[PDB]
Order: structure tokens, then sequence, then C-alpha cells
């Protein structure tokens, strides 16, 4: 009955605990020790972090809980406005988006995404096979590169071009710069005159990028049907109107980086698993191989990659690259049967732990494998939740597990890889995780690619 919270600094409450470059895996050593609720307070704000399955599968009761805007989302909300990740469901904004947007991540839309995420994908692949000998690669950066270009192209048909550059796009640096600018000006000097600067042309870096994709194709002679065509023409099903434009700028932006973050860190974090388990990779490269018979893949052939997406199924169990959502009780309710509840008040789905989930997978909760997947049916309900829950989930969860899928099996097939600095995993939180510094060298196995 009673509430578990960790230690209070007076005034400020549990907030020290989380000054930290790495808070959630902080949240996460605070679950193993309270368990699988506890109470988390700052100034003026309260939050319930969930853990077990038990009381997640009631939180995700949409007819007791909604998404809330956590603190987090009501800080980026000054980026991405009332875009489809950061409005209340209940905003007019996010029905309205989703309506006209849904359309474009169905499973016939993929269909047509195919070709140019196979062109991406080969760029990749190219990459690493033209590297010299004892030359090495860098995970996460190479799968953002990959990430960006294929959301860039697939999704506006904007080339980012990332694997023409020694170093991220500018686009990408302006946004990193100018989300830790917005961080600090909350803690009106002359030596910030520089800051407030950076700032400035970090913001025109991004809006002349939005602006460019707009103008772009309003002046194509266009054979276009992606996300861009929808969010410029889609009409309502409900309304009968289309986005306004203000709001059309803020999904460009919302798409732009939930489209490539959390599927660069599901990709590196498949790697890492994988030259950490050589017999999982060895088997999931037999799949590779034996399947992608082409010189490019196929749709059909990457739907039949069925242990590479079990391999991304447990990257994703053991690291969700997007590690936590939350909600707010619509009315006073009482969660399992134990903690009462107070309309408004907010829960914290703490996904990694709740993937740890003993009672639910078994005492190895930390090894890699990926037959834990093999029968989804085996899987219980609520159990696993790396896309979100409800009319709130992922809306591109299918557009990063193809793209993921069609990767992982071309570097699979392509190349042996090698931990060659026995690397030691250090995972980087931003607004979504990787692993920091994590490197390997690819021999190529000197299969031709189609063109
Ligand atoms: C492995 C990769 C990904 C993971 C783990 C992931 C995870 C999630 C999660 C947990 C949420 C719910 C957030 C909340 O409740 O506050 C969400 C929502 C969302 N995601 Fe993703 N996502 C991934 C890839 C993508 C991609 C590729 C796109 C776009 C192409 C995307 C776009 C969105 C959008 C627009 C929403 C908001 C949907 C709505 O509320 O209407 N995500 N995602
Ligand atoms: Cl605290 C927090 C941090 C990051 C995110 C999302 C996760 N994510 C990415 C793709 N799908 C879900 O990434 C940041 C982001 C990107 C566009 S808008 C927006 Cl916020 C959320 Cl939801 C909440």
């Amino acid at each position: 009955k009673e509430m578990p919270q960790p230690k209070t600094f007076g005034e400020l409450k549990n907030l020290p605990l989380l000054n930290t470059d790495k808070p959630v895996q902080a949240l996460m050593k605070i679950a193993d020790e309270l368990g699988e609720i506890f109470k988390f307070e700052a100034p003026g704000r309260v939050t319930r972090y969930l853990s077990s399955q038990r009381l997640i599968k009631e939180a995700c009761d949409e007819s007791r809980f909604d998404k809330n805007l956590s603190q987090a989302l009501k800080f980026v909300r000054d980026f991405f406005g009332d875009g489809l990740v950061t409005s209340w469901t209940h905003e007019k904004n996010w029905k309205k988006a989703h309506n006209i947007l849904l359309p474009s991540f169905s499973q016939q839309a993929m269909k047509g995404y195919h070709a140019m995420m196979v062109d991406i994908a080969v760029q990749l692949v190219q990459k690493w096979e033209r590297l010299n000998a004892d030359e090495h690669i860098e995970v996460p950066e190479d799968m953002t590169r990959l990430t960006l270009d294929t959301i860039g192209l697939c999704g506006f048909n904007y080339r980012f071009n990332s694997f023409y550059r020694d170093q991220p796009h500018p686009f990408i640096t302006s946004m990193v710069r100018a989300l830790d600018e917005a961080m600090n000006k909350l803690q009106d000097d002359p030596a910030y005159d520089e800051n407030k600067r950076q700032f400035q042309e970090d913001i025109k870096v991004m809006n002349d990028l939005v602006d460019k994709i707009i103008a772009d194709r309003k002046a194509s002679g266009e054979q276009s049907d992606d996300l861009l065509t929808h969010m410029l023409n889609g009409k309502d099903p409900e309304t009968g109107e289309p986005l306004d434009d203000e709001n059309i700028r803020y999904q460009i932006i919302t798409f732009l980086i939930a489209g490539h973050e959390t599927t660069s860190g599901l990709l590196s974090f498949a790697l890492y698993f994988l030259v950490k388990n050589p017999h999982v990779l060895q088997k999931a490269a037999e799949e590779a191989a034996r399947v992608l018979v082409d010189p490019v893949p196929s749709y059909k052939q990457v739907k039949q990659l069925k242990y590479v997406g079990m391999v991304l199924n447990e990257a994703l169990r053991l690291w969700p690259t997007a590690p936590a959502f939350s909600l707010y009780a619509k009315e006073d309710t009482v969660l399992g049967g134990e903690y009462p509840l107070e309309k408004g008040d907010e829960l914290m789905v703490l996904i990694p732990q709740l993937h740890r989930d003993k009672t639910i997978w078994g005492d190895d909760v930390e090894e890699f494998r990926p037959e834990r997947f093999e029968n989804p049916s085996a899987i219980p309900q609520h159990a696993f939740k790396p896309f979100g829950n409800g009319q709130r989930a992922c809306i591109g969860q299918q557009f990063a597990l193809h793209e993921a899928t069609l990767v992982l099996g071309m570097m699979l097939k392509h190349f042996d890889f090698e931990d060659h600095t026995n690397y030691e995993l250090d995972i980087k939180e931003t607004l979504t995780l990787k692993p920091e510094g994590f490197v390997v060298k690819a021999k190529s196995k000197k299969i031709p690619l189609g063109g």
C-alpha cells in the first residue's frame, strides 16, 4: 500500500539523483532497489515509475490512462510544436494529423519505400566494402548516416548525402547544439552574446532545411507520393481539411528526428549484441546468406528474415531506444489493487526494466537470446512495449523495423565482423540511447552488389 520513494534532499526532493548524464540508467538502478513502483518527486512535481508487467498492463488501459506530456515532452514542444509526438490526445491537431499521416506508414506505403531504403542501404555496404585493411567502422555514426538519409529520401525525397560527409549533416549538429543551448539557457550576460547566436544560426539552419524541403516539392514536376505528399495535400477524413502551414512545419521537423535517431540506436545495439554473442551472429548470418539470394534485397525477401527480426526485438528488449513514455490518470483509480491514484497523476513506464521482469522472461533476462521471440503468442500482453501503447503508439514502427531488418540482413550477408577492441558497453543518453564509441572491423565476404 505504502509507496516506496528514494532519497530526499530537502527542497530539491529527488532530483540530484538525476544529476547525471545517464538518468535512465540511474532510474533503472533505483528500480532494482525499490521494485516495481516508486514515487519520484521534484519541486512541484510527482512521478510514479512503473517497472513490472503486472502494473504496466493496467497503465496501458486507455479507458483509465491517457498519454501524458511529461516535462521532457513539454520542454521539446518549443521545437516540435503540436506535431504528432508532442500533442495531447484530445488536441485537435493530434487526431487530424494522425488521420492524415496514417496511410503513409501502412504495409503498402512500405512497399513503395523499399527501393529508396535499398538505395541508402547499398551506400552503407559500399562504404564498408571500400575501407582499407585495418581501418575500422564507427558503428552508431554510420548507422545515423543511414537512418537520417533514409527518412530524408523516403519521407521527403531530400538527399542528406550523409555518406558524402566526414562529419554529421549540419542539420543534425545545429539541432543537437540548439537543444542543449535551450537546456543551459534555463540557468543575460556579456559572454552569452556568442551563445544566443549559435542559437539563432542553428534555428536558421533548420528553418532553411524545412523551407527547402517544401520548396523543392512545390517546384518539382513530381512523380511523388510519400510522407511529404500527404502532409501538404492529405485531407482529414473527419473535417475534410488539410493540415495548416504551421503544423506541417512541426510535422516535418518531428519526422526528420523521430524517423532516424531511435532506429540508429537499434541497429547499433543489435550489432553490439551480435558481436558479443558469436553463436547468434553465425545463426543470423546463415539466414541472411540463405534468404538474400539477389544482388539487392526485395521487399518479400526482407519479410522472410525471421531470425534477423528476432535479433532486432531482443535488442529492443534489452535496450529500447525510446526507453520511457508517460501516462496520466483520467480519473481517480487504484493501481494494482494497492496504490490509489488521483485524477491527473503521472505514471512513467520504464521500458528497460519492464523488459527485465523475471516473472515474464525468466531468470536469464540479461542474456541475449533472440529465440525468446520464436512464438509471439507466448509473449504476454503488454510485456514488450518498445513502441509505446494504444492509439499513441509509434506510427513509424513498421518503417523502423523494415529498414533495420533490410540493413542488418545486408550487413550480415556481406561482412564478417570483429570486435577488435573488445568494446566495453557505454550507453550515451540523448533523446535516444546508443552504444557510444562502439567500433568494429568488417572483413568483406566479396559478394557483389546490384544496380
Ligand atoms: C526502433 C525505433 C523506434 C522506437 C523504439 C520508437 C518508439 C516510440 C515510442 C515508445 C513512442 C511513444 C512515445 C510516447 O508515448 O510518448 C513513439 C511514438 C512515435 N514515433 Fe516512434 N519509435 C521508433 C521509430 C520511429 C520512426 C522510424 C518514426 C517515423 C518515421 C517514428 C515516429 C513516431 C511518432 C510520430 C510518434 C508519435 C505517434 C503519435 O502519438 O501519434 N518512430 N515511438
Ligand atoms: Cl522524453 C522523450 C525523448 C525522446 C522521445 C522521442 C522518441 N521517439 C523517437 C521516435 N519515436 C519515438 O524522440 C524525440 C522526438 C523526435 C521527434 S519529436 C520528439 Cl519528442 C520522446 Cl517521445 C520522449
